[PDB]
């Protein structure tokens, strides 16, 4: 599913990420939009044959199984073709857990380099929330 803006944000307020850790929606949204410019279905192999999954490219060297990551673990619990699913909830309960595990929203580095220190909240500008 290729989500709009807007629609992606309400999806993710109601599956609990607004403020989340202290972190606003737009700071979601935004690392939504360069992480996999809002596709569910995004998938991209990494250097170290790890892949990333999803709308916020959730990485199977620690996160999710995709049976081709030796030496990888699951901290998850999920198959990472769940992460690619239209329903955001497999991905957004992930999210939470990696954004516990001690480096915030640093986890993404399409955050920490597109979205830290900018203005995210227009990129929940105007819709309805
Ligand atoms: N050594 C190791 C670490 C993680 C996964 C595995 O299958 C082996
Ligand atoms: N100093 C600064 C400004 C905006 C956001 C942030 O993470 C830090
Ligand atoms: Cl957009
Ligand atoms: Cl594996
Ligand atoms: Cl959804
Ligand atoms: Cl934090
Ligand atoms: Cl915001
Ligand atoms: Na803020
Ligand atoms: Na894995």
């Amino acid at each position: 599913k290729v989500f709009g803006r807007c629609e992606l944000a309400a999806a993710m307020k109601r599956h609990g990420l607004d403020n989340y850790r202290g972190y606003s929606l737009g700071n979601w949204v935004c690392a939504a939009k360069f992480e996999s410019n809002f596709n569910t279905q995004a998938t991209n192999r990494n250097t170290d044959g790890s892949t990333d999954y999803g709308i916020l490219q959730i990485n199977s060297r620690w996160w999710c199984n995709d049976g081709r990551t030796p030496g990888s673990r699951n901290l998850c619990n999920i198959p990472c073709s769940a992460l690619l699913s239209s329903d955001i909830t497999a991905s957004v309960n992930c999210a939470k857990k990696i954004v516990s595990d001690g480096n915030g929203m640093n986890a993404w580095v399409a955050w920490r380099n597109r979205c830290k220190g900018t203005d995210v909240q227009a990129w929940i500008r105007g819709c309805r929330l």
